[PDB]
């Protein structure tokens, strides 16, 4: 009945988890996520760059168990809007999560089902506590890859549809060379 | 309704988490743990050095929640036996754990209730997955502190009792300049 313990090497400098499952999100995988649709179409047809990669070590979906995954969020903008992850709530709403920032400059945008928002700035050494019930997205606000490690219950799941449906209440943009969190003009209510 | 999300800074060089709860284990606190009881007596009377320190950020004991803690495990030997953490089962047996090595050279010893044992070497960048039902102890096999971060369920709790009397089935020693994992002389059922 007892499962096999294991260790894996993580390269903090590159985010790569040796032997883990890898996922790639390119800009073309993110249709309807950025405000500036035209700058999105423009970049997709010109370059279709990698927005982010995930290396994930995941267990069977059972209570008490834990998963972990690194994300490499590459630097870039879609118009004025910084590259980010698609973002999600968890399928189970009574599940928290911990992020450990490893390299680069970024932050996490967070929101409840109602629409109340939170921004937490992330730099190397930052550990962020993601409480039960908050959807969460990370954003790279710098010019180098933003790299972090996430630890999360094996049974949490992922609800993306709700974020693909409504987006987040706030957006993170650069404006006069200054980084700002402001209202999403597309937002529901 | 809804807990605040938060970030705290963790210094990967020192293990220090600003404002977290600091716990100190000194060698006197570990009577009956090391094989060589007379080296134990001697080092205690002569110094009572700190074996390890813990910086824990903990939530109430609710299922789905997560705690994180750093340990700084200092270098040393009680006789041939390297410095370790006391070790424990989780009070809710079916709760996993994830460790991230930050500094120094070390490893983890792991044991089932019936007594299956495993050794997992740890260096900067190693991530160790601790399955449900496995007791776990970390050991510093080098000359500088062994610093790691752990993330665990808020309701996992601790079973120290079992380990204190039965011990671990294997021990980690220096011999003729060589690090070895061998049978534990003080071990029965
Ligand atoms: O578990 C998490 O929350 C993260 O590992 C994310 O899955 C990862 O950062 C990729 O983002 P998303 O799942 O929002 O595409
Ligand atoms: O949660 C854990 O498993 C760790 O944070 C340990 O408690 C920590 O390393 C100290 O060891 P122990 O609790 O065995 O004294
Ligand atoms: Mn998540
Ligand atoms: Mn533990």
């Amino acid at each position: 009945m007892y499962k096999e313990p294991f260790g894996v090497k993580v390269d903090f400098e590159t985010g790569i988890i040796e032997g883990a499952k890898k996922s790639v999100r390119r800009l073309s995988d993110m249709e309807g996520y950025f405000v500036d649709e035209r700058a999105w179409k423009e970049l997709v047809e010109k370059e279709d760059p990698v927005v982010y990669e995930v290396y994930a070590v995941e267990q069977e979906e059972k209570e008490g168990d834990l998963n972990f995954a690194t994300t490499v969020l590459y630097p870039g903008k879609v118009g004025k809007e910084f590259f980010f992850t698609k973002g999600h709530f968890h399928a189970k709403l009574d599940r928290a999560e911990v992020y450990v920032a490893l390299k680069g400059k970024g932050g996490m945008l967070l929101q409840t089902p109602e629409g109340d928002a939170k921004w937490i700035s992330m730099e190397p050494g930052t550990v962020v506590y993601v409480p039960r019930g908050w959807a969460h997205r990370t954003v790279n606000i710098g010019d180098e890859p933003f790299i972090f490690l996430a630890i999360y219950p094996a049974d949490a799941g992922h609800d993306y549809g709700t974020i693909a449906e409504k987006g987040f209440s706030k957006i993170v943009i650069e404006e006069n060379g200054e980084v700002k969190v402001v209202d999403n003009p597309r937002w529901k209510k």
